[PDB]
């Protein structure tokens, strides 16, 4: 009922205006401005119904309240901030929100306007956890930039900076009790991280990487009781790994002790231990690893990891532990110099080449669900020709992903190693190599092509000299191999 | 078995010695000294079913044990501290404990002379409640301290400002949720300032009373959800009304608003309104209360007090009340001047002297129910007489616990209040008083014969300079009335 | 050279505008945009020779610079802010501005618009006085304000919470040594105060009042060092005086031991001796003194204050010494009420009433020096008569001044005094204060008329309900008198 | 006089007692304790004068002063606690002390029993450095323990870690200006730091690199503009260097960014370029210095420093600087490998090498220097012999001397590097070597030499099995050189 509605807005928008003036005017008592309090409360909690139709979200905008309800957010009183975000809450739900197809987008705007994340942070900053009601306010807040996040992520950025991701940094770090909050926070946290740089450096800046290696380190020597406290250490992981997408955080990750911090995960066996690879692969990547590269060889990884490369743990599944060790490995033949590399192939000697041994035995697994796949791949194109079906890009990332499922990364990153093995002017190897190859008629043309391939479409999201860069280090691998 | 016990020990106390040892010694790993940590770990646990005999308590003390221990409390590591404490509780737990005679007094002998509190909040003050195990650890040491204090009080002034107190007073005021560490934290407190001035003292040195105050408020605009929480704010009023019997602390509860807060409370109406009542009753009892007296009529007092004067609340009993009501109006006679005697005085001129009909309503109440009383205990000692039963002092005592149940206190009171009322030279309440007396035929002489009594037991715990004085004082009421 | 003058403003805009440019573009090295922070602060110190001609302050706001330079207030190295803020202060100096007439008023409204102030506070909170250069910085932004103040008083109040009064607090009360900055920041907080009642209640809620009083005790067992330490402490005490002009601010004079540390003063002898008598007698001044001075009775004040009536520190003028002592009595006779009151008229009638004996020779001291200042105004006006110039309002005050001078406030005090005590029912001062007056005939009758004139003037800055009772009940005096 | 010294004491001891008691006794009033306290004053100011005779020091022992003093250190204010520093200072002044034999060590003895130290720093943490008597107090401290460090320096360990080391960095890190205490501070600082590998660690976990860093780091964008600036930069210069000989400093100065704060302070040109110098020879020294020395090329060290090998400064002498500077190349190529390596190499390619050319210069210079100071010795010798005087030890010292004055440690470092570099496969190099070493006939031998000598005495302070081989390294070089 839309005049009845607008009707219900001024009733508001007056007792918001009134209670103001009765603020401001007597002296400062309960009675004069109390009675005001109480009716300001339950007009919101009516407004409550206003949710159900977003149509009329043309309304609110419209004359006085957008600006009034933030204003109300600074209110002397938690009682009025609390119902304020209450009724944020019901009024931003995504889930009731997305049918409305003006009645989003103009509320929203509103809101950047009225740089409603800031005040936001105002608020909380304000809080005390100890009273259940405004626990309830900081959830509730939450809630909100969830929805908000989901709707425009544009406002990310500017609502970390609001102070909202040194808000969340200060929340996780809290001494306090595990509860509902900490999580919504972990989650809220995460999303701000992902596919934005920008927030990612205000973390680095803000010491957060500290923050999140502190929060996940009792999970070292401990193990999530709940899948509630699970789910925070998984989205705690899943920021940290966000985080390392960054060069300059590649460096705060190392002087916060990260390595050492994910060797232990792997070296205890508890449940982080998939994280903690993942971590760790995630620290050493490309150029931008090689310090971590090498440090992670200083604190005895190699002891680490190579277990792992030889036996995968009986208990994610196998080809993604597989995925990361290898990755980890390639990684590490790219980057290493000195000392360190001498002792990474050391590792590919004993004992009578092991390992080189456990490399071809992979390697051929890999290869040979590849060659399924392939197979599929094309009876697939075969079909669609029949049918007239033309394959566009879609098609292409389709199969793309199945590719990907088989394992072809992984397979890539064993072909890696095996070239950068071979190109060590260590003849035990190279023996080893070509010995299995030809033994059982798989041969080093396959493999040639594999690193072809590899080469072709690397460095996806990178400068374009680098990408050719890499790809001739890489073919300069195939010369002497 | 006692020489298996013997061996037990030993087997603890070497690995005690090594491992410290193995920690001195060999440059800082895990693998040199961690192994120990399991060992110790295990051994503590098993120590566990030794407090099922203390008749076996002479042992531990007995050469190496007891110090070994206390120096493991501040560990490099919280987990040995954790396993320390809860040791400690199992073999501190008094209700497996109260059998043992000497075994009891030796070991609480050695936690004394080793300062075992001291330790125990230099660990407290390194732990972490979010990590679950060190909340139970916070609990653990929470349960010692109350064990401790039950078997021996004497350590309850030294265990205060050995920082516990301080450390209390930390937690409490800590912003996180209410969880069960709060609870015990308070019931720890209260303990302590059982009948103890010197923690009353300190408490208020610390800005304690503020803190009583603020973690108080809470419930005056919101009302405990569950028994823990409502338990939480008895312990807490206890407290403060303990706080409150030492003159310093009138006036710290003064200076940190506590008579506006009860009165709020009071206004309120909510859960906290008789607990409120009852410290507003301890803020202005004696000589030491006549700032807080003064200070209550001027922050309006007389409208909420005399409303409960009038009529009682309809839902602690009524008699509780009526006595706590009674008391402060008595209070307010007593000490109050100038302006705010004037207007005390005139709340019994209104309307009609309706506040003098009501006094003389209650006085006829509580004198029936003391006749009755006093009937039975002349019954009583009439048959012990017949039976040859010698009255003593329990039989005294006996006594008046009957006559404090039927209100004795209360009609004291409401006779001081007489007194002093037509001590004002208002003829409209002295009229009113005696017209109502003779009318219903009891009489003046009774009155004053209930001064008298009261005169003759004022003032238990204080100088007896101020007890002659104090009965001179309220002798004098009765010349002119 | 006005075109030069153009040009020059020009030459730094863009500068300040390329070099912002260039800070944002290319990633953060020192030689990318280094060499920019060279020329910007030089060109800022050749602008400091702009301040010669403020007939060219039409042109800075003109175009781009005003808002540019308060941005640079935030730049992210304090070199470039220290230079803005020297620009500002050579650019705001009075002494150089009072001068131009439209140029003056453009650039402080510029500043007022941009909020210069909560900028420069900013740039405050960022510095470290460790750093010469940095403490130079904090001088020259005091400088600045001071200028700013001199010139438009109506920015005190935003100019205070726009944090300034917070950050003056914290500066005051760093425990660092004693140097011209805090002298400045005291300086600073005194003029903020100057009649400004908003500013007052302010500095009430954060907590100043505590601070004052800390700051000040120092000076209770020491005695400053040099003019510069003795100029901070009467500053000090400006202040904390300017402060009790407001009836809140008495109730935190008493709870933080105002009164105490006064009379501590007092006791002391040492200088601040005169400065707290002062601050005693503003604490205990009207209606909204009264509980002071019941507390000042209370820690035995009247010990400290007669021996001050008596006789008058052979050592502040002796008029002053004997105004401030008998305002504090009239003060004292005025408020306080029960046991505090009799106390006071004790002093009364020790020994022999020598108190009484004592105000009577006040009294004729006073009253001959008003005789004769009489005489002379008398004498002015005759003289003005004959000459025909006209007695106005300028000459009343002129007038007035002269009496204020002879001592008539301290004589209006001493016939209060005189008027409260001959209605305490005590014969015996009566008798003293009759017998003394006609026995040197003096009369009766000018007391009364003094009193008259008294109630006739009082209450210059109080609703006229307070003005009339307050007359009325200083008339009433005069019945039985 | 003895026996009236003797009385003296007891004249304290008892005034010591007695207030103490005083203090207990009576509630908490100014009068009842007050006197006493001038009293404590005055005879401790006239026990000033005892300092004179320490042959009288084995009596303040002797029965009860030492423990009162001690524990009147924590005195409940301040001006009791002060006067017992000063009589501390008076009394342990080294340079009136040194001459007593007995005197000195009971005194000192006594002290370190009590935990002076301990109880002075708990004194300190109480003080205000806004009240000119408490700063003295602070200086006087630190006097005293500088008096005590120079008489028995064992107590120097627990000195620091009965938390003097951590109030030093407090005090240092104090946002406070520069005055005499800082300077003290830094000067008792690095005194503590000589030749104590404890005391350097506890500095290390106490983040103290950092707040070393800090401080410096004023000097990298400014200049000291005192003698007593300087000379406390100098000392923090020093306590730096000190802590860099220790391995886990050397991790601690590299996450700290010190490697880029003394590269600025090189390319800056400021007076603190010297000490930055040795700060960076000291990170990259040996085997310990190899991530150091790879962070350094990094951050593109070899710009900065390749200037200075090739021109010394015009304006610590030129000596000194080639020495370090040659120390850190040889460092470099000790430990350098991978891409910064190549780096380094290339650096003796360009420019025609005309690196290796300035390198062979200096070679000459300190050939010529060092065959000039070995004739001297050998004539020395010779005319000892013919004295008959005996070569010992000392004599061996003396000669060590000379060459090192000679400069003996840069031409073994020059002769390392020349090693280094004709070993790196570069024919251009050799050539340039070889050519430049016989056109002007020195010889490889004489370098041959000069290594094998370097080889023999290397590792001075490191395990056998270290030197071995280090060693064997070094003659390695002489293979294909």
């Amino acid at each position: 009922d839309e005049s009845s509605v607008k009707k219900m807005i001024l009733t508001f928008e007056k007792r918001s205006y009134k209670n103001q003036e009765l603020r401001i005017k007597f002296p400062d008592n309960p009675e004069k401005f109390m009675e005001s309090e109480l009716d300001l409360n339950d007009i919101i909690q009516e407004m409550h119904v206003v949710a159900t139709m977003p149509d009329l979200y043309h309304l609110l905008v419209e004359l006085n309240a957008v600006q009034s309800l933030l204003g109300l957010l600074g209110h002397d009183n938690t009682d009025v901030s609390i119902a304020v975000v209450d009724l944020l809450q019901e009024l931003t739900d995504i889930d009731t929100l997305h049918e409305s197809e003006e009645g989003a987008e103009v509320l929203i705007d509103a809101l950047v306007d009225g740089q409603v994340v800031a005040l936001l942070v105002q608020n909380l900053e304000r809080l005390d956890e100890s009273v259940k009601e405004e626990a309830d306010g900081v959830h509730n807040t939450l809630a909100i930039v969830e929805n908000m996040a989901e709707f425009r992520p544009e406002m990310c950025t500017e609502g970390a900076q609001q102070g909202l991701l040194q808000w969340l940094l200060k929340r996780l770090k809290a001494k306090m009790p595990f509860d509902a909050n900490k999580l919504y926070c972990s989650e809220v946290l995460a999303i701000l991280l992902q596919d934005n740089d920008e927030n990612r450096e205000l973390l680095g800046e803000l010491d957060g990487i500290d923050v999140l290696l502190q929060q996940l380190s009792v999970f070292k020597r401990h193990n999530p009781s709940t899948a509630e406290e699970q789910e925070m250490m998984e989205n705690l992981f899943d920021s940290l790994c966000s985080c390392l997408m960054l060069s300059s955080n590649r460096e705060r990750f190392l002087k916060g002790e990260g390595l050492q911090l994910m060797n232990l995960m792997l070296r205890e066996k508890k449940i982080s231990r998939s994280s903690a690879l993942k971590v760790l692969d995630h620290a050493m990547i490309g150029p931008e690893g090689t310090d971590n590269c090498h440090k992670f060889v200083d604190i005895l990884g190699l002891r680490t990891i190579f277990p792992l490369f030889m036996k995968s743990p009986r208990k994610t599944t196998e080809k993604e532990h597989e995925e990361h060790v290898c990755s980890i490995l390639a990684s590490l033949l790219r980057n290493l110099r000195g000392q360190q590399r001498t002792r990474l192939l050391n590792k590919f000697t004993e004992n009578d080449s092991e390992k080189v041994d456990r490399l071809m035995e992979l390697h051929f697994k890999y290869l040979g669900a590849m060659q399924v796949a392939d197979k599929k791949i094309e009876g697939e194109k075969h079909d669609m020709v029949r049918r007239g079906e033309i394959i566009d890009n879609d098609t292409e990332e389709e199969f793309y992903l199945r590719r990907l499922d088989a394992g072809l990364f992984v397979l890539q990153h064993i072909c890696y190693i095996m070239a950068e093995i071979c190109n060590a002017n260590v003849p035990q190897i190279r023996q080893r190599v070509h010995q299995i190859l030809n033994m059982r008629g798989s041969s080093i043309k396959i493999v040639r092509h594999i690193i072809k391939e590899y080469a072709e479409n690397i460095g996806d999201g990178r400068s374009p000299e680098f990408r050719e860069n890499e790809q001739k280090r890489i073919l300069g691998l195939l010369e002497n191999f």
